[PDB]
């Protein structure tokens, strides 16, 4: 019993950080086989972080440039190459602790566990969100880029992000372990606003799910509703629209607790138009939307 | 910027994890140096947990009735002991992952890193606070019994916890690694009651001063208030004393915001008697005490 933000065991990830210096540039990379990968911007003076370009930067820039140490034992880098916003160096040694691995790039509402980093050395582990703007709502100081994203299945890590800026407003914004950014960012010191950060309405549910298991119950309401009705509601209060995409994946939690996933969502509009009234449902005085379908499963039935 | 609810990289503490059998029961062990440490209720039948006398059901058990594995390899058991309520499994093998580490019995308010583990395996890693009343709000299923809490200064863990049970609240209840429970819990399956859940004042200041460094500030008042007075509106909302020491503790921050630590209280006092009025703080619409001053400056500052 009890329900946390949990985060995934992080020693197969530790075993991959390594520190990349770029001149007076330290930041993070992510080492797996004989590659580490790290951000590009990596080889940006401050000056140059205003409006780079990086083809033109990146000439300046010899294997021997990039500084890769992993522990207090230095690599040597054989080769070096850009695809889209992250580097590639290739090193003389595969990482001996090179977990089984994936690179994925989640979808708006997935959630994965962050390794915080800083030269190299983890500071701390957290779970997150890819919010549906395509930010995530992280904590990192200057030296985090290059941290990562991931999930785990049984052995292998699935790498989903890497760490490269804060927006103005202190939200976060990287890219998948192609280099790719999710939404619309770029890798420039150029103010870039966040569009609607809305509410993961299956992953409510989910935790709603979660708190029923859990024994807090007293949100359970008489009703029922319709998607369309629902998501009606939904629309109102900024949450994402229910699909019966949702509704599957939803149904063993359905299943395990008897409760059809449409009465959660009249249980849901209730909250969403009542409120909370002063009270909480597992610790929370508001609807949390981190927590997968998937993540209540894993959770509540204890997987490894 | 941004402020998560983080656990230190559990990989350290990863690599102690075994699995323990007596009999029918499997639970997790600790594996350090040559010994691996244990919940003492591995011993029991279900019939045993209801009134166990646990130096008369040790007399029936040998070093060979106790089964230890580290990944799929079994470890030879070459002596046993009961300390308190935990068992010391000598084993004929030095953990060679053993890393730096104490045994540290912490005090109500400190928080510390849980890696929630089944049959020796890690499931994830979280956040918890020894609460007031000696009982930690965890997320533990059947079989999760052996796992730990921990902090890390460097490269030195300190354990500090060992799961143990939930009681019939849900919320748990565990030993230190001497097999000391916190608070008044004994290791039998009778109703045992949890006293007041009181708010952690420390920890809640603290996070409102990680609010401010991190841009919320609304709460910001303009009034002040003494310890005296502070208390008397703290003891009515079930919130922890006040002390000079706690004060004290809170100096790094109130110097970093620039904010005395009495007008934060002024701040707190008010939203005690005030409420949220449907205001966020830092993501959550309660006051979160389960970050201490130490937490905030570490993850203020990026301590690795
Ligand atoms: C292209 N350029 C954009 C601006 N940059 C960052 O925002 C790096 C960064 C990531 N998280 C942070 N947290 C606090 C302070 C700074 C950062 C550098 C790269
Ligand atoms: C002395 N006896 C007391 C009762 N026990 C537990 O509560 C073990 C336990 C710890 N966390 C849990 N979560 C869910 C279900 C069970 C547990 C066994 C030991």
């Amino acid at each position: 019993s009890g329900f946390r933000k949990m985060a995934f065991p992080s020693g197969k990830v530790e075993g991959c950080m390594v520190q990349v210096t770029c001149g007076t540039t330290t930041l993070n990379g992510l080492w797996l086989d004989d590659v580490v990968y790290c951000p590009r911007h990596v080889i940006c003076t401050s000056e140059d972080m205003l409006n780079p370009n990086y083809e033109d930067l990146l000439i300046r820039k010899s294997n021997h440039n990039f500084l890769v140490q992993a522990g207090n034992v230095q690599l040597r880098v054989i080769g070096h190459s850009m695809q889209n916003c992250v580097l590639k160096l290739k090193v003389d040694t595969a990482n001996p602790k090179t977990p089984k691995y994936k690179f994925v790039r989640i979808q708006p509402g997935q959630t994965f566990s962050v390794l915080a980093c800083y030269n190299g050395s983890p500071s701390g582990v957290y779970q997150c969100a890819m919010r549906p703007n395509f930010t995530i709502k992280g904590s990192f100081l200057n030296g985090s880029c290059g941290s990562v994203g991931f999930n785990i299945d049984y052995d292998c890590v699935s790498f989903c992000y890497m760490h490269h800026m804060e927006l103005p407003t202190g939200v976060h914004a990287g890219t998948d372990l192609e280099g790719n950014f999710y939404g619309p960012f770029v890798d420039r010191q150029t103010a870039q606003a966040a569009g609607t950060d809305t509410t993961i309405t299956v992953n409510v549910l989910a935790w709603l799910y979660a708190a029923v298991i859990n024994g807090d119950r007293w949100f359970l309401n008489r009703f029922t509703t319709t998607l369309n009705d629902f998501n009606l509601v939904a629309m109102k209060y900024n949450y994402e629209p229910l699909t019966q995409d949702h509704v599957d994946i939803l149904g063993p939690l359905s299943a395990q607790t008897g409760i059809a996933v449409l009465d959660m969502c009249a249980s849901l509009k209730e909250l969403l138009q009542n409120g909370m009234n002063g009270r909480t449902i597992l610790g929370s005085a508001l609807l949390e939307d981190e927590f997968t379908p998937f993540d209540v499963v894993r959770q509540c039935s204890g997987v490894t």
